[PDB]
């Protein structure tokens, strides 16, 4: 017959127990056997995102059928799965599909009404097998489901039902449509404890139930891109792949550094200054120090709630993991980390460790971001330099933020840069710039710089991001922010916190600045803010240790060109003396720098003067800075 | 809040009796007043009561709307255009779950093209897309959120019952809102700040819910009354509503208690007493 | 046969010798083992913006599996690479393409799971035999994906990710993401000492490791 060469039996599977049980979901296999007994339309489609099980609804059907405990109107019912690429696949000649999808149907017809059939992905069979003798599938189903002849199940997706079944109203109104709502975390955890007895069979280890709230949770809480069940159910089986890859060989962190090892000693090998043995033999030591606690111990053999955290914190990157000893260490010296580029400030530096601190102890605010911040203070005194060294501490990189300059946006217009364009106009395909750029990296520090420049309400689409983390762009998609840092510089104050910044407490000083940004911005978005800081001027001592820095990053920027220099300490409390004044905060320094050793040095190396390898001494002259060749 | 919780009650009360007009969606609100006293917050409630999540709702945030040609956003792409086999935001979403709550979150930052879309949905319950067919609006509440009348409710909310309050911030939104767009409105509510006694219980919200972070952790807190009062004064100020509370709480526990958590200092098992010392929150152990 | 056609097999070509040498790259290939040994949904796909080794990424996992440094579940494994353009190349009869791409499925699931499939410029599986109202590759492979039986390495970019990919969802949720990072100055130094090595045995020149350091650099300081 055809039903042997065109359909796969999904009871016959349910019956030898190849499908995974079918937890929950009453309501909607309920409604599926409803509409199944029916006179005319016996045909329910089953409809909701991609992820809520439709195919697993049918597939409780057959279990329930096969296991007996429908009505007894089902009890010996087939169900039969079709599949429209095998009635396709053979069809080369004229004429060909439509005898196979008749063939279809006279069996059907002849097995005297007791064959469910189901065809998962309906909208494949809108326009399947059409050519120039179209007869196209929904043209010749469409008598057969017309009169309830056949008891057709589809399955197909919200979106992809709205594109290829209602371009065609006669076979849109053939089908019911039976919704499948997304479940919600506690149905997940019922559903990951029959699938936990299932993985657990698989993949030789042991689901603890911690994991399983864990998975639900955590994949509720972290991830906007997918649906429940299956990112719950992908944490679980990710897990358990992770813990059964530790069992077979050696675990993750001995891998590290054997790896690590096996790649410094093919380095060296290929070097033959190094800074490359010493690395080399502390990996060596370290990887005989963890091999001797892994035979002091003889590991892990289940699945609990720190390896769920683990996984999806390497799925998406937000930082869900336990600290381990040396991030925890560095953690919580954060402001001696922040104080190696951003010398003063303490304020801020308080405020910043403290909302990362709050992050990674996990007990931040999980329906809005990490922290929002607005840095004010006069010009110079560390703003962008302290997002900048928030992006090397957190990221290891300098540039590795999200920064949007919002002196760009001083018309209104420019919102649309950061949300992208409605349907119809120009740039609808591209997305927002802010939106598409969290979308691909949920964690991110967020920077919006001299913030004080754009529109004054460009600051709406802030509103909806501070308060609720969430920004909807142009095309519909919303993007969760609720795990980034988003940062706001200005200077707002900068000639009250200049002047009134002796014989005043730091209280009664945002509280006069507050009173500034109360006649700038609007009471609505200056209570979205977290935390306002308030910047301090530079002093004689802030900018000698920031001379000390930038004298050290000039002494990085002439070891790559092949020279050496040392200072004399008179030469450095000349760039004190000639580097201060309170206007212009730290940059005076750096072009004082930058003119009075930069240009004569400079000089002196294109006046093929300096012989490398000797060491430059910048001593003093009468006023400037001599360069000398000893 | 008692007079917006008694407004939308008694829509949905008139919605399941069946007295429900069905020319017109079945509450067409406008909460008005100033920032930080539940607007937002008394959606997501309904949408809580009514659904039994969060965000299970429509939620629209009007201020991403600001300019004249962002109504193809939520009604559609026209014929012959570039994103238009997906159709709008609103339509499509409301054309799947016709009984939902639609939040038009912070009215009045748009443009009036959107108030004129508005128009039609809040009077006769259809909004014809771009793609040319009609979607079904009668049976959805649509609740809109501003704060209009901020610096006269602010200031003198006081010696005035409310039927004249609502007077008088209407005749502020007539001077914000066109005629019509005012008309369809099925009751404009009116908030009012926040006292002591409201930021105290709000204060006694927020600290069950972060009880609830914890114990999710694995940590107890018990708290003493002088510590909840410390942060029921230190965050009390009208103009910012029931916020300065809430980073208040924020900055004076969960700075120093999850300092004390990542310095290795906090055991489990053992109930983190929060007591005062003279006017710092120290969290013990014993 | 069908896989003898339609399919390039690296391990063959790893087992010559034919392929760069991969260095680095190891939380990457990690996460696609532990995607790759699933129950269901086996699929990883490796996102990055273009030039950060992606193929590198699967090549580097052959040469794994034939000089044998993966677990035991992959000693043995054959790493395939589907040809999309194969598959379409002479079917222009309706049918014939789904017959080709059955055969292909039939091939692999008749392989108890031993060769692990991988599609370079997946975006190209999306559509890929989309005729006027036929079954494209997308809609063949989708339910073959959701079960493991087909082990699905792609590789694609991260702009056209969103482009092709996320406009068919239901394909999108059988990919399990697997982002590769631009690397840094200092992985570009290790890649480079390896390249090294098979650019000199290439040109018939020497390359002095001074010039490895500038040219990671000064092409990360200058090209943008
Ligand atoms: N109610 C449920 N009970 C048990 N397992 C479920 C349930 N819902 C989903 N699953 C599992 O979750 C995974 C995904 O569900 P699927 O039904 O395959 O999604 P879907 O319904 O196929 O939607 P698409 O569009 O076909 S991808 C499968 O592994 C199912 O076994
Ligand atoms: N505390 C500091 N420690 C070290 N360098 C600093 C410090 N404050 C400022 N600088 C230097 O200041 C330069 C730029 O200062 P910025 O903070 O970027 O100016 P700003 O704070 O952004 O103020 P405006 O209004 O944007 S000019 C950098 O090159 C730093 O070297
Ligand atoms: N009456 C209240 N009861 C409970 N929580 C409240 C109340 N008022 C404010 N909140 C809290 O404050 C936040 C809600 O403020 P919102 O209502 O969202 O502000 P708003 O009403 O939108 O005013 P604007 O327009 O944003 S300034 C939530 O974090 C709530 O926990
Ligand atoms: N870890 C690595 N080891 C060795 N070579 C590498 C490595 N990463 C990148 N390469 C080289 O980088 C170049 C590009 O690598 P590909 O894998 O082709 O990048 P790609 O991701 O495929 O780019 P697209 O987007 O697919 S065109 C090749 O010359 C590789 O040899």
């Amino acid at each position: 017959q055809a039903l042997k060469k065109y359909t796969i039996d999904l009871t016959e599977r349910a019956e030898q127990g190849k499908l995974d049980p079918v937890i929950g979901r009453d309501e909607e296999i309920r409604r599926t056997i409803q509409v199944l007994q029916r006179r005319t339309k016996n045909n329910p489609v089953l409809i909701g995102e991609p992820g809520v099980g439709k195919t697993a609804i049918v597939e409780g059907l057959a279990q329930r059928i096969i296991n007996g405990e429908v009505p007894e109107g089902l009890k010996g019912r087939r169900v039969l799965a079709l599949d429209m690429g095998a009635l396709v696949a053979g069809a080369k000649y004229r004429g060909e599909f439509e005898e196979r999808l008749k063939g279809v149907l006279n069996d059907l017809a002849k097995q005297e009404g007791n064959v469910i059939l189901f065809i998962d992905a309906l909208h494949t069979m809108v326009g399947a097998g059409k050519a120039d003798g179209a007869m196209d599938a929904g043209n010749m189903l469409k008598p057969a489901l017309a009169r309830g002849e056949l008891h057709c199940v589809g399955a197909t997706t919200l979106d992809e039902y709205r594109q290829y079944i209602e371009k065609d109203a006669a076979l849109e109104r053939r089908f019911q449509k039976v919704f499948v709502a997304e479940p919600s975390v506690e149905d997940t955890i019922a559903i990951l404890r029959g699938l936990k007895e299932r993985y657990e069979l698989h993949h030789h280890v042991q689901i603890t139930d911690p994991a399983i709230v864990a998975a639900a949770t955590l994949s509720h809480r972290y991830i906007a891109d997918r649906q429940l069940p299956d990112k719950a159910i992908d944490l679980i089986d990710e897990a358990a792949s992770s813990i059964r890859m530790q069992i077979d060989s050696k675990p993750e962190e001995l891998d590290r550094l054997d790896r690590r090892i096996i790649q410094l000693k093919l380095e060296q090998q290929a070097l033959m200054l190094d800074m490359l043995n010493e690395e080399l033999s502390d990996k060596e030591r370290q990887y005989s120090e963890l091999e001797e606690e892994w035979k002091a111990e003889k590991l892990r053999n289940k699945v609990t709630d720190a390896e769920i955290a683990e996984v999806l914190a390497r799925w998406t990157g937000i930082p869900v993991s336990r600290m381990m000893e040396s991030e925890r260490e560095k953690l919580l010296r954060m402001e001696q980390e922040l104080h190696h580029r951003v010398i003063g400030q303490n304020e801020a530096v308080d405020a910043v460790s403290n909302a990362i601190r709050r992050s990674r102890a996990g007990l931040a605010d999980p329906n809005r971001p990490i922290g929002s911040f607005l840095f004010l203070g006069p010009t110079g005194v560390g703003k962008t330099e302290l997002c900048k060294a928030l992006a090397n501490f957190m990221f290891d990189s300098d540039e590795a933020m999200v920064r949007i300059d919002m002196s760009e946006f001083m018309e209104k217009h420019s919102v649309s840069r950061l949300v992208g364009a409605p349907p119809g106009y120009v740039g609808y395909e591209e997305g927002g710039y802010l939106t598409e750029a969290v979308r691909r990296r949920p964690y991110s520090v967020i920077l919006l710089d001299a913030v004080e420049k754009a529109h004054p309400d460009v600051f709406n689409i802030l509103l909806q991001v501070l308060d609720d983390g969430r920004l909807t762009d142009g095309q519909g998609r919303t993007v969760d922010f609720r795990n980034t840092v988003v940062i706001m510089t200005s200077n707002l104050g900068s000639d009250l916190i200049q002047e009134r910044f002796g014989e005043l407490d730091y209280a009664h000083m945002k509280e006069l600045v507050l009173g500034v940004v109360s006649h700038n911005f609007r009471p609505e978005f200056i209570n979205r803010i977290d935390e306002v800081v308030v910047f301090h001027p530079l002093g004689e001592q802030h900018i000698a240790s920031i001379a000390q820095i930038q004298l050290k990053r000039l002494y990085k920027r002439l070891e790559e060109r092949g020279y050496e220099i040392h200072i004399s300490d008179e030469a450095l409390k000349l760039l004190s003396e000639n580097g201060y004044d309170p206007v212009y905060g730290a940059r005076p320094l750096k072009r004082a720098i930058q003119q009075q050793i930069e240009n004569p040095l400079a000089q002196q190396i294109l006046s093929g003067e300096l012989v490398p390898g000797k060491v430059i001494r910048l001593e003093v002259n009468e006023d400037r800075i001599v360069a000398v060749q000893h």
